[PDB]
């Protein structure tokens, strides 16, 4: 009922131009690289509060995590929608099952009360894997989907693909099956039983092996690459958006341009490190005030450039909901 | 909202006179005591099929578990409703948190598809316990309450009380605080936030310590016992029913009579071991046919006696549902 009202609060002109900063494990790895000590709860909380304060005026919404991001919510722009992450971070590298789990302290009710306009759950999925594992996963998504129809909140399912016998996603071996993995997963979770409103997905290819985007060996010509984007768009009726996957800002913007040229009708992005990655080093080495002025200068032009590109490549989701 | 339609499907004349055989761990312990080998899946399934076959004509519904009870479903009486258990059996006895967990292969959607008219979740709760633990538990119940409001199925919450510093629920020390534990838990989960339709609860006392009912030490006069039942009735606006807690058939019936005399407005029972406990020994030691005739004689007389008692002591839930 009010799913479109909430969806409108995280969009702008029917396009989701959202800033992602839910990173937890990844954030303390970035921080640890620039200092001798372990990253403190203070540091994580303060940085998130800082990024929220300074960049949310230029985003339609922000994605945050309940673990460190609750103080960030109150300093956020009044025009920005709010997405909250629901899942526990990471996965056990000693098995290939990578089962999903919700934060112990939370429910969609609780997340809604904290100010969420939409819920994000991150799922690792292998369409070709053990289907006892996949049975349990689908059952879990069913549970959360039901929660979101009861609480009347849009459900963002983020799908990160992998292969149970390939450890390295950046490998050539994985790049040869990624399109299949991504597209078929979208096709699976388009089923109404899961109650998903928006899919958050990666681009169907490894752009580092696409003609023109690499300066070395290629797996795909530009024609075959466009086919992958076409197959991805035919794979679902649901609105979908792209994650940046930690690429450079420039690579990301060119990928969106290529995708639009290929026929992809993506409905926005949830972009993180490609926008703000460099602020981490500045914050840790030169302090909070310096970090603030980096965000007021190079941060704003990162996100403005992204918005500039999005304005010419992204398609409104209004066309995909009657 | 067909929640009341479903609730009617498990009732008879606004009274829930239901047969419970969801027991799993408890069942194999009962079976193990009577034979050298550990009880195998065939035996459990066959016994569930047998009890379901013979006793469901005298009950308004049956509670079963998805692990072993699905074959029992096709053989249950067709004027009898179906409840399915959602939670994993047992708890880790080496910690006091006793955290709740759903069966991984299932969702409320799936239980509905399997034929459920209602969903049962069993929760261990200590109102005086660690309240980080209790926060997590309440969050979990919120989730399932939401699931059930989406699938439009009645939510039965069974609450078993315990004390984090008392291992034995049948001890005198626990009997001294049991009324408080049960009644306050009922108040807690009466909140609209949890979405519960019917409470499955214990009697607020240990009857083996009540004046008139015991052959040993007395903890409660009959006046204090009646006060506990009155306090239980004021603790919730919701319909509630009693589990038998494995007492003898005659004691359970005497407890129900006392309860009604005290002013309790319980709306039926979900009775298991007090009805059919003795059949386990018969089934294991003298075979299936012998078990069949126990159920046809002493089993039928147990459950018919119970129905007789219920018709003069239990109150219709229609009075609590506007």
């Amino acid at each position: 009922s009010n799913k479109k009202a909430y969806l409108e609060k995280v969009s702008r002109d029917g396009i989701i131009s959202a800033l992602a900063f839910d990173q937890r494990g990844a954030l303390k790895r970035m921080m640890a690289s620039h200092q001798k000590e372990e990253p403190t709860t203070e540091q994580i909380v303060s940085l998130k509060r800082l990024v929220s304060e300074e960049l949310t005026p230029y985003a339609s919404s922000i994605l945050l995590d309940p673990e460190y991001g609750l103080p960030a919510i109150e300093v956020k722009d009044q025009k920005a929608g709010l997405l909250l992450a629901y899942e526990k971070t990471g996965y056990d590298a000693k098995t290939s099952s990578r089962l999903p789990d919700c934060l112990e302290d939370w429910s969609v009710k609780g997340l809604k009360a904290a100010g969420a306009d939409a819920i994000r759950f991150l799922l690792y999925y292998d369409v070709d894997g053990n289907e006892a594992v996949n049975h349990q996963k689908k059952a879990y998504i069913e549970r959360i989907g039901s929660e979101c129809q009861a609480e009347d909140l849009p459900f963002f399912l983020e799908i990160l693909t992998y292969d149970e016998k390939i450890s390295d996603n950046s490998s050539i071996a994985f790049a040869k099956v990624k399109a299949h993995k991504v597209n078929e997963a979208m096709r699976v979770f388009s089923a109404k039983r899961f109650g998903i409103d928006v899919l958050k997905v990666e681009v169907p290819l490894n752009m580092a092996y696409v003609e023109g985007f690499t300066e070395g060996p290629i797996l795909y010509s530009k024609a075959d690459a466009a086919l992958a984007f076409k197959e991805q768009e035919a794979a679902s009726h649901l609105p979908y958006i792209y994650l940046s996957a930690g690429v450079s800002a420039q690579l990301f913007q060119e990928t969106l341009i290529f995708a639009a040229q290929s026929g992809a009708t993506f409905n926005g992005v949830l972009c993180g490190r490609a926008t703000w990655a460099d602020v981490v080093s500045v914050y840790i080495k030169e302090g909070e005030a310096a970090a603030r002025q980096w965000l007021r200068q190079e941060g704003v032009k990162n996100i403005e450039s992204l918005n500039d590109v999005l304005a010419k490549t992204a398609s409104p989701w209004t066309n995909k909901v009657l």
